[PDB]
């Protein structure tokens, strides 16, 4: 119960950017997704709101967590827990106070939890180019993301796993649609289109008399949730450096293992996946400059000035990686 | 009785092929015999080095994955859509538009476009929480499944009709086939029609009247609308054919409505056998869907679709006359 006390203390940071998610994974016995989701559901009163039995929540979360691969270095249950917790912090931003309903909040957190389930540790392009069964099933289109949704939803049908058993039919239908719309938007090939649309929304943004974002139709509401989860998914370089560097080590391992499979198959090796011709530091600076900072600066504009500290951390971490190059 | 079948197959280039007769005379293999005939007529076996035995083995296996107990979405419909696409690809206004790989993709897409169809709609599959809708996240559920089956069957023994295509050819063909079949999702009708109207408004032609389509986006949109028109071509056929298609779709609709009734769900439009108006539904279908679509097609290929449009308007007038005052 001493370990349990230490875990509880660490979970006190669940509302903070920079939670010690790797320490939570160890202290929880490799159940970071289960314990962070349960803590967040308690913090947001979601079990009471949606009449979710606690044993059903825990059973589902444990089964979902089991369907992340413990043998992939990056796209595992720790990444899922991190994206869940990051989405939870973004949802609490002052610019969004009272903007989303409880069902939308539930959808965004559930989408984050399932968004990479059963990820094999290789990209959509690799699955397409190797004629995989997954790419055959999904017609080369959002292959991974369609699979993560189908698994996340199928698991609700296992014994004592239907956490949505007490929602109305209309609530379940709406939640299902929003979860699909959010996870499909995490397909990395959609990033540019998603950001272009977010930029349009910032350029045209409306704020209520209370100072919060005005979102008066489904398209705008879902677009904000899609970009929120995509920011959470691309949040590693915005975290304190000791967390960011562990994420870099993990993604590089997954990339290099994919590159080794590509090399052995005589395929051209994907960018950043050739361990014999890699520049990890240049690759992080490029990732920040071309992808992560454009996205996060736009998100920070949407919610100005709420995300200023996050953006400042991203910029400091860019400067740090750059300083290692010369 | 291969002589009568060969005679019937001599009409493979004509709108109004006796496809039901062919289905009967071929021992319920219209898809195989019509695909084979078209591949010969277009010299596709030589062009793509397709071994004839592989072609037949694949076609028979694909045909077997259409359900024999579904009245409309079966192998006869697949064969009809194939042959209708084959005729549309020969529209004079489209001469020189499409490459041989694009022709191959449109015909293969038509052949597979409804394979393994269970005889119920996407909305039925979604609202019944079916395994198919769970797999495909409620999005083009049937059409994703038809593509996955159609491609998976190429992996059966002696079924890889594309074995001698180059690697780039196979990649391009696969993408085009996916783009075409997913566009056959009926819920996309208005979007496709909009694309088609835009292409008509901005159409570039030679001084002969031949369409010039420079970019892939425009050409795939033409092929999407072409296969969609073929899919929605029953009311533009000779009336004796059209009336058989109406009988078949109504049987399939009513069976869906019977399953819906027994499961106590709301019965979909046209699916309630105790409350149906078959003839009014056909006139409505032509007025709101098939005629707008085919008139826009006819504008795109003006004036080469005028006989097809003529037949459609004749058949509309006939069905209207069957509705009493
Ligand atoms: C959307 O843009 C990109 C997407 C991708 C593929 C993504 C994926 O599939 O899993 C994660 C990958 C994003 C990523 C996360 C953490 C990183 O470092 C900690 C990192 O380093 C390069 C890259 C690569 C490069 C891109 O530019
Ligand atoms: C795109 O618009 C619609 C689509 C649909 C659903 C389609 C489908 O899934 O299978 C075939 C159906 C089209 C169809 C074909 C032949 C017909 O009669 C010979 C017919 O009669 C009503 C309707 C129904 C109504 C529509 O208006
Ligand atoms: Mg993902
Ligand atoms: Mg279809
Ligand atoms: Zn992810
Ligand atoms: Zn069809």
């Amino acid at each position: 119960t001493e370990q349990e006390d230490v875990l509880a203390k660490e979970l006190e940071d669940v509302n903070k950017w920079g939670l010690h998610v790797f320490r939570i994974a160890e202290l929880s016995g490799n159940r970071p997704l289960t314990v962070i989701m349960h803590t967040i559901f308690q913090e947001r009163d979601l079990l009471k709101t949606f009449k979710i039995p606690v044993d059903t929540l825990i059973t589902y979360l444990m089964t979902l967590e089991d369907h992340y691969h413990a043998d992939v270095a990056y796209h595992n249950n720790i990444h899922a827990a991190d994206v869940v917790q990051s989405t939870h912090v973004l949802l609490s931003t002052p610019a969004l106070e009272a903007v989303f309903t409880d069902l939308e909040i539930l959808a965004a957190i559930f989408a984050s939890a399932i968004h990479d389930v059963d990820h094999p540790g290789v990209s959509n392009q690799f699955l397409i180019n190797t004629n995989s069964e997954l790419a055959l099933m999904y017609n080369d289109s959002s292959v991974l993301e369609n699979h993560h949704l189908a698994v996340g939803f199928k698991l609700l049908q296992e014994e004592n796993c239907d956490i949505f058993q007490n929602l109305t039919k209309k609530q379940r239908q709406s939640l299902r649609k929003m979860v699909i719309d959010i996870v499909l938007a995490t397909d990395m090939s959609k990033h540019m289109n998603l950001l272009a649309d977010l930029k349009t929304m910032v350029e045209t943004k409306k704020v209520t008399s209370s100072g919060v974002l005005l979102l008066d139709n489904y398209s705008d509401r879902i677009q904000v949730l899609q970009n929120m989860v995509h920011c959470a998914d691309l949040s590693n370089p915005t975290k304190p450096l000791q967390l960011y560097r562990q994420w870099t080590d993990r993604i590089m391992e997954e990339f290099f293992r994919q590159g080794d499979r590509e090399r052995e198959r005589g395929m051209e090796i994907s960018p950043m996946c050739d361990k014999h011709n890699a520049s990890v530091e240049k690759s992080q600076v490029g990732f920040i400059d071309y992808i992560v900072h454009p996205l996060w600066e736009t998100w920070a504009d949407l919610v100005h000035p709420d995300a200023q500290d996050i953006l400042d951390t991203l910029e400091d971490n860019r400067e740090w990686y750059q300083s290692t190059i010369p």
